[PDB]
């Protein structure tokens, strides 16, 4: 019983057979038919041979269309007149056209309301595009509607970037340009958007926080909720997705200034104007929402299963990923839920005949995720002190593919020599590498773009059930999947389904199986490698790579540097004191008894929770990592040194240069101790 | 070697000793003699055996009296001329008179300022005096110096309660009725306080955050600072103390309203009538401040010696107590440091000969506890991951006696098992029970208000260098002293010296080497005992008593908790769940292997750390413990759910009392989630 044998026992077949049975109907957070499943999912792991496997439930705050008032968007003439009506719901896919409760497209938390106005085109609607919009194009976006294509960041980053530019709404929508893949055909025939199709997905700015209405604490039975007016990260105007077809509609009446440059204008036979307003001709005619979606407290399920650690019982390893999906989600999330069935099911086997982990497993089946991770955030805050005292790693399992060319992994730099080790002992799975390891395919692949013969890993950003351990508990964290060649077209629509990955996606199911390799395979070695495969070493490299890059930022500011007395040295002491420090522990732990042993596996485990500080990111409690946090311009971008990076950006606009440069200095300290301290918990004890 | 050999190589002679080493000139904090003490501390200690001796030094904000511009009140005539004026120095005490740099009474952190006015005498300056004053008397305390007695709450309680009165400056008096024991000389012939005495002290509110200028981080060489506008804690008004001599001479020509009742008087031979201003013939005379005290930051000095424990170095068990004083320190606090520095020089004997501890322990020498805590609290900040992975216990050392009568302890629950089991083998000093234990003195002179045959034992409140450990961090603390029968009068006066102690308080030293062997004792079983000497059952019992408490408070508005909903229910339920796992805990942690053991022992340790939230209380991010925080009336008493308690605090005032109410019921559930996770600690970790 090792790791080759939990390997051998994942077959492609039984992912297949999983991914199939968890997308014929809808699993939507918050309806029977997701509930239905988290029962299914604790049964089958019963039956799998976990130890106890029970349901944690919450009270969360959810959001969904009203079925007898749907949301649309019209262009209304000067008569009052609604003369063109954007669709009210998606063709639904081939065969699935009788699936009852297909919730239609609509951005989850949106308020209510019947907005008109004229129309600005906002391109991605990221900071840079209202910084050029407002500084350079003088064009003012307050009173106006704005229209905004989805892609680059975060959907989210995007309203709040409107509301604090003025606007009075936001429609999204999917511009060819980015989810049309040249010479791929739409889906039912191909893997593409048809014009029909539409993203959805929530527009909250949460932060960390999870549910809305209970920051900070578990949403169980006595929760004391905050009102509506006070609840967290909810839009403040109306927001709607449609498709490449309605944006057409919308689009091509546009007047107003040309697009600035070439970067601005995306796929549709439309000249992109930026408005305000339409051309000459409809100049009188103007764009109406009409947003009726509730928010509404609605009960929401997590499944979690237990293994028994053999002898250290009181550490874990956590296999996490979401079960809720917007609609069939054949790719995102059951790609990945399956993966995780079939890895309980291995550990299981192996139970089964007599064996345990040495450390405990838990795995996770989070409901709520497409919400706001909440699911995974509230069970967070209520085993909290469990977590932070307890928690070895937490590895996410999410959709397993969003494309068939190579491995992408975004994790903590303690992983780094882990991810190399195991890759390194798995076949690759890719066409012309057979034969091959997956190590060597995906760095032939995706090089590194600082060291030859290594492959890029990405740090971790937002936007998944990894948010919670890793940016506000600190627990080392990581997450694998397959990629294309650098989102992915049919991403939060009906036609992500069983079919689009078995005919285009993965048909042998090699890919999903590499990638339970991957996952169960990292799990496996963090519950029962001896020393935990964590190297310290890999930390003090990246800390000096982003003390370089964040020094370099603002060296942009020479003068004020010199006036303001702004100086770096103390962030580069502490992180080439961390280097040594890190190479002494390294030492020691190859040249060592179960307490000294416990001693320094509790270093290594211990090592991420010292990036946290417990007073937070200014004005972002729940984001606790000095050296990580998701970008505040991209929540699915990870910065480092975030504080700094924050007190620096756009600096030179502030109005009291003193006062920031002043920031900037505090945050350099807090970063500077926090690197220190982390590197003196490696130190000997006493 | 065991408990008893180091017991017995504790000597009331070496206490006697170093206490006179320790009082002969004076040890203010920033000082060079304070320095120089340090660095003699540092070598001995290293002389006594332990492993490493280190300085920790921080630059923190400290206050001093300027030398060439005293400070001191006056009445002036409607002339302008001062007619008479407070003292400018205490008379020093015999042998003493040629001492250099006694610092005058002052009271520490004032800011400068000469405001002019009319007295009110506002009794001890309460929350309910104010109240009484405000509300029933009708006096408006707006643009009137306040005259206070000390007493009954900090004293910092009292300047914040004048400020946000409206109160243009304090003056603080030491009143015979509070600091003057009948039957009793004056020193030098006796233990009371003379007419001239007067109790210097710092006035600050700093709700646990440490130096004013870097909250959350240590003061170490390259932080950034906040400006003193921004600083934390800081009083707004001019406060000064005297003694009574010149009380008397403030006081006795007060007019206005006369005392509400008896409660109100002193001493003085003066009617303590409340004002505002003078009688009728000197209504045209003022009262006069004249403070000139300049706030410095200046490098203050930590002694930090470690004895590595043989089985779990990576443990820590502290003995920590402050060395910097006001003047001699004879009682506060070298009494306390006498008794640790020969607790390490008996720790020290035993290692000597081979022995060493199962954990670590660390013992401290801690500066600048009188300006504020600054020097347990930077360390802590410095340290604060370690102390919070690895932290079991700390147990205070500040003045050893404040009275020659019986014991007093104030703990966690956690240690209640541990002080009954030691003090029943230790043997009492007291006169009439010699051949008795300390255990039957202490509880026949001070017995428990609710269990027969047990002694009272107190909650820690704050107001000394645990604070940090505890309400901050979480880490199970507690403290003993020998007592008087139910402060001293000449705490904080030039008067405490090496002659008070030895003449009037413990001529043989007797309750010194009792006090040392309590400390000593708590920390070696803490230290070595191989399941920690926690009973977790001990805090079920007193939640429950603390639930029953908060619920009486609240259920004297009945009719507000019907129309808000306002239940109890959940916070009982966490108690009883609290109950019933730790019952289940404690069967098997008798019932059962290192790891186990570790694993248990982890248990113990982190179950105080469970009453930690993150978030802090309310506008108090710094004080933690849910279940203990300083009374936000009186730093040095203890609040049980402090949360719920000031929400409840004068609710029949507020003017929203929905939201009010709201506010209650969110306590109530923070409280019994943060009852019920920490019970969760408790049960099976898997
Ligand atoms: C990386 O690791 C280093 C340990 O090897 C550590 O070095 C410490 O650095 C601090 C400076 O930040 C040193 O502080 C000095 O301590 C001595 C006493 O040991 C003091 O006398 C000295 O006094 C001052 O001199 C100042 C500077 O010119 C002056 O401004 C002051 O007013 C005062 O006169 C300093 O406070 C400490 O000793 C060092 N330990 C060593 C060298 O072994 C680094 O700080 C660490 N990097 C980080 C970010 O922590
Ligand atoms: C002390 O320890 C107890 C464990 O023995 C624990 O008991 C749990 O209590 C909660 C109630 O707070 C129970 O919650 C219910 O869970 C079931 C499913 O297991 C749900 O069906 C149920 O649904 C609801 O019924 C509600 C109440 O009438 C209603 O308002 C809702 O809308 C919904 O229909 C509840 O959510 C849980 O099962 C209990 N575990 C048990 C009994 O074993 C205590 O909560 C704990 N005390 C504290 C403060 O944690
Ligand atoms: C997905 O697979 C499960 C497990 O086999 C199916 O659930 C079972 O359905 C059978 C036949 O109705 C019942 O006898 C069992 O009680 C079910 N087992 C459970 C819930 O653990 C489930 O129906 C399948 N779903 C689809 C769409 O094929
Ligand atoms: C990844 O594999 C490398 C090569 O096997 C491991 O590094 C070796 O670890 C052993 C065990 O301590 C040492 O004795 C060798 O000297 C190491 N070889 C090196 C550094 O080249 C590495 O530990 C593995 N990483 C893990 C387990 O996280
Ligand atoms: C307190 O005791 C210490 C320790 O004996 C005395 O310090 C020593 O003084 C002698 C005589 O001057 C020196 O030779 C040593 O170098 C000192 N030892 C140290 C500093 O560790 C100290 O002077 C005593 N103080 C008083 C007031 O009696
Ligand atoms: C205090 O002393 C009592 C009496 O010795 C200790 O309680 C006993 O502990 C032993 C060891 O587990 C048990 O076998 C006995 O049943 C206990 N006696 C009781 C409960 O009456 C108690 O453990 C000690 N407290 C400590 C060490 O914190
Ligand atoms: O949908 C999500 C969050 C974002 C996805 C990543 C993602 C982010 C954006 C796109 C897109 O614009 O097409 C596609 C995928 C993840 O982290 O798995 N979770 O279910
Ligand atoms: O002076 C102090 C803080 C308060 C003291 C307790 C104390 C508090 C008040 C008095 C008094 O009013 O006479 C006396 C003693 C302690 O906690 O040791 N620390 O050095
Ligand atoms: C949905 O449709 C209309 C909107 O006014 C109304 O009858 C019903 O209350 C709505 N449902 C909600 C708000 O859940
Ligand atoms: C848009 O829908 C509204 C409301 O149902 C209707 O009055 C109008 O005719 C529609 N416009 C078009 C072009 O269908
Ligand atoms: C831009 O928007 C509206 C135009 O109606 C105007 O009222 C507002 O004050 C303008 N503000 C800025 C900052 O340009
Ligand atoms: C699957 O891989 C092939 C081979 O390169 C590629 O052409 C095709 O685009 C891939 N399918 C998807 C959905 O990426
Ligand atoms: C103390 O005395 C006077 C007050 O104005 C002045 O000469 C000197 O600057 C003062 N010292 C300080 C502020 O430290
Ligand atoms: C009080 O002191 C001031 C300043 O030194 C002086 O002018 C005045 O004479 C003094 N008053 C008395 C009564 O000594
Ligand atoms: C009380 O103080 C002063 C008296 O001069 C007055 O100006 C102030 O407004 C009064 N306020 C209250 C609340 O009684
Ligand atoms: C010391 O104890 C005696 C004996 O009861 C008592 O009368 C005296 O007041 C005590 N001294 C002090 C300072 O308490
Ligand atoms: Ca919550
Ligand atoms: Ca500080
Ligand atoms: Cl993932
Ligand atoms: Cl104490
Ligand atoms: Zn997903
Ligand atoms: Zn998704
Ligand atoms: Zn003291
Ligand atoms: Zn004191």
């Amino acid at each position: 019983h090792n790791m080759k044998a939990f390997l051998d026992e994942l077959k492609a077949e039984n992912i297949k057979k999983f991914l199939y049975n968890f997308t014929q109907i809808p699993h939507l957070a918050g309806t029977e038919q997701n509930f239905q499943l988290a029962k299914q999912i604790q049964s089958q792991w019963k039956e799998f041979g976990l130890d106890s496997v029970e349901l944690a439930h919450y009270d969360v705050l959810l959001s969904y269309p009203n079925k007898t008032h749907p949301n649309y968007i019209s262009i209304i003439n000067e008569d009052g007149n609604e003369i063109f009506n954007t669709s009210l719901f998606e063709p639904p896919p081939p065969g699935y056209e009788n699936v009852s409760d297909i919730v239609p497209p609509f951005s989850a938390f949106s308020p209510q309301g019947m907005p008109e106005g004229d129309l600005v085109y906002v391109n991605y609607a990221r900071t840079e595009d209202f910084f050029k919009l407002e500084r350079d194009m003088k064009i003012n976006c307050s009173g106006k509607i704005v229209i905004a294509r989805y892609g680059k960041v975060f959907r989210g980053n995007k309203v709040k970037n409107a509301q604090l530019a003025g606007a009075k709404g936001v429609i999204l929508y999917s511009d060819p340009a980015d989810y049309f893949a040249p010479g791929v055909k739409s889906y039912p025939d191909g893997w593409n958007l048809p014009g029909g199709g539409v993203q959805r997905g929530n527009i909250l700015n949460l932060n960390g926080a999870g549910d809305p209405l209970t920051p900070g604490y578990p949403a169980n039975e006595y929760a004391y909720r905050r009102g509506i007016a006070e609840a967290v990260g909810l839009p403040s105007i109306p927001v709607h997705p449609i498709g490449y077809y309605d944006a057409q509609k919308l689009l091509e009446k546009m007047g107003g200034s040309a697009p600035p440059d070439s970067s601005w204008r995306g796929s549709l036979k439309v000249p992109y104007n930026v408005g305000p307003g339409f051309t000459g001709n409809f100049s009188t005619q103007k764009v109406k929402m009409h947003i009726h979606s509730t928010n509404e407290v609605t009960r929401i399920y997590n499944v979690i299963g237990t293994l028994r650690g053999a002898v250290e019982p009181d550490r874990y390893v956590i296999l996490g990923g979401h079960r809720d999906s917007w609609v069939f989600g054949g790719i995102d999330p059951q790609s990945g839920a399956a993966v995780v069935h079939e890895i309980v099911r291995s550990f299981g086997t192996l139970k089964k005949e007599g064996w345990r982990p040495r450390r405990t497993i838990l795995f996770a089946s989070w409901d709520a995720e497409e919400f706001g991770l909440l699911g995974s955030t509230e069970w967070a805050e209520e085993n909290s002190r469990l977590l932070q005292e307890r928690g070895v790693a937490y590895i996410n399992a999410d959709s397993s593919i969003e494309g068939n060319y190579t491995l992408r992994v975004d994790c903590t730099p303690l992983m780094y020599s882990l991810v190399h080790n195991l890759t390194k002992e798995l076949k690759s799975p890719d066409e012309g590498f057979e034969g091959k390891s997956l190590y060597e395919s995906w760095t032939k692949k995706s090089p590194s773009p600082e060291f030859s013969g290594m492959p890029r890993i990405s740090k971790l950003g937002s936007g998944n059930d990894f948010e919670v351990f890793f940016q506000r508990l600190g627990i080392a964290s990581g997450r694998a999947r397959y990629t294309k060649n650098w989102g992915y077209p049919l991403y939060h629509s009906v036609y992500e389904t069983y079919e689009l990955v078995e005919k285009f996606y993965d048909p042998m199911f090699k890919y999903h199986l590499t990638v339970a390799q991957v996952r169960g395979g990292m799990v496996f070695e963090l519950a029962n490698s001896i020393v935990l495969p964590f190297d310290c070493r890999d930390y003090a490299v990246v800390l000096r790579k982003y003390a370089d890059k964040i020094y370099s930022i603002s060296m942009k500011h020479p003068q004020e540097m010199k006036t303001y007395s702004v100086s770096f040295d103390s962030l580069f002491s502490a992180v080439k004191n961390f280097t040594e420090i890190a190479s002494k522990f390294s030492e020691r732990l190859q040249d060592f008894n179960p307490i000294v042993l416990r001693m320094m596996n509790d270093q290594l485990m211990f090592l991420e929770r010292a990036f946290i500080d417990p007073l937070g990111l200014p004005d972002r409690p729940f984001y606790r990592h000095v050296i990580y946090a998701p970008s505040s311009h991209n929540k699915y971008a990870g910065e480092s040194f975030p504080g700094i990076y924050d007190a620096l950006f756009d600096i030179e606009s502030k109005v009291d240069p003193s006062k920031a440069w002043g920031e900037v200095k505090r945050q350099i300290y807090v970063a500077a101790f926090t690197v220190q301290a982390a590197a003196e918990t490696l130190s000997e004890v006493a």
